[PDB]
């Protein structure tokens, strides 16, 4: 499968036909305030350098594997586990996020994917109700380099062939993510590539990420990804919400 051209997504995995795909557009009025969403809660985020973590262009997307301990919750009783992150984004002077907000695409988007405790692997959580929960933060220009990012775009450059990897030393993984933790979306939906799942429970954050205007030129410019065609636009087209109410925890 690939971003703009065949096979048709649905001939790859007949869930990516399905009624309650992601991503979506979120329209912040028709949102349902639910009280009970409390503050996001992570554990061991805060990584050692050693041992190091495998970062990769897989063609699609570049994707850091987290190791064993990062713990997630989404509620008491709702617990999650860290798999892997990674990022969606534009072209020089095109956004690229998955996600929008009344029809506003952002620069970029940071997803770090999650397995319910209740499951041992992927592919037994795959359909599962909130077997997977991505954790969603829009990336957008500031005036500073942001240093977690830094370490991760600084790396790129070894990584530019389509399926190359590279490892980094561990960090902070949260310093990925916004500082507000109390303010976001959630809604149910899909994996926003094949096999496109359903099931999924995304979190996206109120609050943005800030790179530099360097940082978000690095991603954007500096992989490649099939055919020799550069590795930009890797977003999923809006799916609708087909009647699917988004739940916000702020009113
Ligand atoms: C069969 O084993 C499998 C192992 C891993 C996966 N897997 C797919 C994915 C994702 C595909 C798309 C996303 S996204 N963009 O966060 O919705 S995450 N994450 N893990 C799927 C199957
Ligand atoms: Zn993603």
């Amino acid at each position: 499968w690939r971003y703009g051209g065949d096979p048709p997504w649905p001939r790859v995995s007949p869930a990516c036909a399905g009624r309650f795909q992601s991503p979506v557009d979120i329209r912040p009025q028709l949102a349902a305030f639910s009280p009970a969403l409390r503050p996001l809660e992570l554990l061991g985020f805060q990584l050692p350098p050693l041992p190091e973590l495998r970062l990769r262009n897989n063609g699609h997307s570049v994707q850091l594997t987290l190791p064993p301990g990062l713990e997630m919750a989404l509620g008491p009783g709702r617990e999650y586990r860290a798999l892997q992150l990674h990022l969606h984004w534009g072209a020089a002077g095109r956004p690229g996020s998955e996600h929008t907000v009344e029809g506003h695409r952002f620069p970029a988007e940071i997803h770090v994917v999650h397995l319910s405790t209740a499951f041992a692997r992927v592919d037994e959580a795959l359909g599962r109700p909130g077997g997977l929960a991505v954790l969603a933060a829009f990336l957008e220009e500031g005036p500073e380099e942001n240093s977690a990012y830094e370490q991760l775009l600084s790396r790129l450059e070894e990584i530019a062939e389509e399926g190359s990897e590279t490892q980094v030393p561990g960090l902070d993984i949260s310093a990925l993510l916004p500082s507000d933790f109390s303010r976001y979306f959630q809604y149910e939906g899909s994996l926003t590539t094949p096999p496109c799942a359903q099931g999924v429970i995304w979190t996206v954050f109120n609050q943005t990420v800030m790179l530099s205007a360097k940082q978000l030129h690095t991603l954007s410019d500096t992989l490649w990804g099939p055919g020799d065609s550069r590795l930009q636009l890797n977003f999923r087209a809006t799916q609708p919400l087909n009647g699917r109410v988004i739940e916000a925890s702020f009113p």
